[PDB]
RNA sequence: GUUUAACAGCCUGCCCACCCUGGAAACGACUCAGUCGGAGGUAGGGUCCAGCGGCUGGAAGAGCACCGCACGUCGCGUGGU
């Protein structure tokens, strides 16, 4: 399940939550996978997709809104998008492709 | 009774709004009340907006108060604080 893998990444991996940090990781090429929620504004989603295409980074469309993504990440706030800098014990980067 | 107009310049910069750095749970900030924050808070530094705000020019030469000299019939006279 995507949620279980995300929880495993949260408890054992490196990540950044938020649009600005996601763009920073994409610019720095440190991010390896970008997750975008349905709630994400269309323009922001398009910009993130363009950045990921430029950086050759996979993009996954989370099956939920920002509230659901934040809940899956274990946080009490909304998460519009997140970047997986390093999956510790998970294999999302390997399973998704 | 012990005053300072329009207008010109400089300064200031309410409550908001906005920008840059950064990335937050042991959640924090915060109002009389609320509310705000990974759609980026707290924090640090800035931009802008109001003013019937400040200083200067206008403008002390004016106005007001007080104290005097003089013509003493007609100087709307003359001086000081
Ligand atoms: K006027
Ligand atoms: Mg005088």
């Amino acid at each position: 399940s995507i949620n279980n893998r995300l929880a495993l990444v949260m408890k054992s991996g490196k990540y950044s939550l938020g649009y600005k940090t996601v763009l920073k990781t994409l610019r720095s090429s440190k991010g390896k996978l970008i997750l975008i929620s349905n709630n994400c504004p269309p323009l922001r989603k398009s910009e993130i997709e363009y950045y990921a295409m430029l950086a050759k980074v996979g993009v996954h469309h989370f099956n939920g809104n920002n509230v659901d993504l934040g809940t899956a990440c274990g946080k009490y706030f909304r998460v519009s998008c997140l970047s997986i800098i390093d999956p510790g014990d998970s294999d999302i980067i390997k399973s998704l492709p």
